[PDB]
């Protein structure tokens, strides 16, 4: 849709310099000199744009271009040859001067090319901590409930008076069950209703998701999705920020409580009333609370405690249990528990059942219920 090539007519008989805006999609310019009776050549010199008003001809009204356009671009080029434009030319005011031969070169005409700057492209994302200090040069591990900001850096500086581009972001978090990245947000990088280059996370990320992995993917066009890798390439795109979330003030992830609940429903940061007794035909609702263990898998074992203090393994659950948002409810059938406990009793009035939760991450400590947390599986 955008023109990639320009044909500029130059009237030698005219005395007013032509001004031509050259958008960043144009890669070649052809000059058509009005005088077909003799041969002309052209040279091109350029000077850098400094403010956005120079992207228009009237912004060049009170400017001595022969004094500013000083860097050379092309020299003694026949006027029938096209002028090819590339990235090194964008953002420049060019004076093109045309000469004919009459004993010596003779300046006959000129025109100004307003070579607009290139389209902005994301080159890097910088993590800044709660005080604005830049943290590293890539992925980070960061605490929940702690503000931060991500500064997007472009391929070129903005011109004075140039508005920030439309910067968008797609937020991703790992699914607690599958461990795959899932999109949880899509927003424009804004402050006070205007586009900006810095996404400020004023509240931080959720403590319930401590242990998850986040990705914020930015773009002036559609941001990259998973796997966030350059096309035909196994190298990450420079337009993402990876964050491994940990608990705030938490020195290490751990299981915090293991409770037999009177309600199946569990929620992070909330406590339910405990169930104290249960029968063989019923399910116990084992509630596991943790911190920093989003998506972590654990094994559950059922022990029986006797009056002498001996504790014996009754059984372990067949399948492993996946902690979600640092909470998980596991329904435990008391029928097999009763069968194993009664098999090894040849007489009390109930079995004292205690749960043990062992995380598959061996660097995380196991959790055992105590006398205040057990459940009484009743007999007869």
């Amino acid at each position: 849709h955008h023109h990639h090539h320009l044909t500029i007519s130059i009237d030698i008989k005219a005395e007013d310099r032509k001004y031509q805006i050259v958008e960043n999609s144009v890669t070649s310019i052809l000059f058509k000199v009005s005088d077909t009776t003799t041969r002309y050549v052209y040279n091109i010199r350029m000077g850098e744009m400094r403010n956005e008003s120079e992207t228009t001809p009237e912004g060049l009204k009170n400017l001595n271009l022969k004094k500013e356009c000083d860097l050379s671009v092309k020299i003694r080029t026949e006027a029938d040859q096209a002028f090819v434009l590339s990235e090194k030319h964008r953002g420049n005011i060019m004076l093109v001067e045309f000469f004919k031969y009459e004993g010596i070169p003779v300046l006959c005409a000129s025109c100004v090319l307003i070579v607009k700057p290139s389209d902005l492209k994301i080159t890097q994302v910088i993590f800044k901590d709660s005080t604005g200090k830049e943290v590293g040069c890539g992925s980070v591990q960061y605490e929940a409930n702690l503000k931060f900001a991500l500064r997007v850096k472009y391929n070129r500086p903005l011109l004075r008076g140039e508005k920030a581009p439309k910067l968008k972001c797609k937020g991703y978090c790992t699914n607690a069950v599958t461990g795959e990245y899932e999109e949880i947000s899509k927003f424009r990088v804004d402050e006070n209703g205007a586009y900006t280059d810095t996404f400020y996370c004023d509240d931080g990320l959720q403590e319930s998701h401590a242990g998850a992995d986040y990705v914020f993917s930015f773009g002036i066009n559609n941001p990259y999705g998973p796997p966030f890798m350059i096309e035909d390439t196994n190298v990450p795109v420079p337009s993402i920020q990876k964050i491994h979330l940990i608990g705030r003030n938490l020195k290490k992830p751990q299981i915090t409580s293991v409770i037999w609940s009177s309600k199946e429903m569990i929620k992070f940061g909330e406590d339910s009333p405990r169930r104290k007794s249960i029968n063989y035909n019923e399910d116990g609702f084992l509630h596991i609370h943790a911190r920093g263990m989003y998506g972590q898998k654990v094994r559950v074992e059922l022990f029986e405690k006797d009056s002498t203090g001996i504790k014996k393994l009754l059984l372990g659950l067949k399948d492993d249990v996946t902690i979600l948002d640092n909470v998980v409810c596991v329904p435990v059938e008391m029928s097999g528990v009763y069968a194993k406990a009664a098999k090894g009793r040849h007489a009390g009035l109930s079995f004292e059942i205690l749960a043990k939760v062992t995380p598959l991450d061996t660097s995380i400590a196991a959790f055992e219920q105590d006398d205040k947390s057990l459940i009484e599986l009743q007999i007869y």
